C-alpha cells in the first residue's frame, strides 16, 4: 500500500542505496537515478538473494519492505554471496 522502502544495490553489492517507491516503474526510475545510471538506459532488477528477476507490478507488489534488490546493467549477471 503506497510508497515503500526498498534497498537497491549494484551488481557487485558495492554501491548500496535506499529508495522509497510506490510502483515497479518508479522502482526503475529511482534505482537508476540512485545508482547513477542514465535515465534512458535499460536495466534489469533482480532479488539479491537468488537472482530472481522482477519485471512487473504484480511481483513487485509482493515484495516486503527493505527487500534487497540488485540493479543489473549492460550484461552484468547475478552471482552468489
Amino acid at each position: 500500500r503506497g510508497k515503500r522502502p526498498l534497498k537497491i544495490w549494484d551488481s557487485w553489492r558495492n554501491v548500496r542505496k535506499g529508495v522509497v517507491v510506490g510502483t515497479f516503474e518508479e522502482l526503475l526510475v529511482r534505482g537508476k537515478d540512485k545508482l547513477g545510471v542514465p535515465a534512458s538506459e535499460p536495466v534489469r532488477v533482480v532479488l539479491e538473494c537468488d537472482g530472481t528477476q522482477i519485471e512487473d507490478g504484480e511481483y513487485f507488489r509482493t515484495l516486503a519492505n527493505n527487500t534487497v534488490l540488485l540493479l543489473l546493467r549492460q550484461g552484468e549477471r547475478w552471482l552468489e554471496h
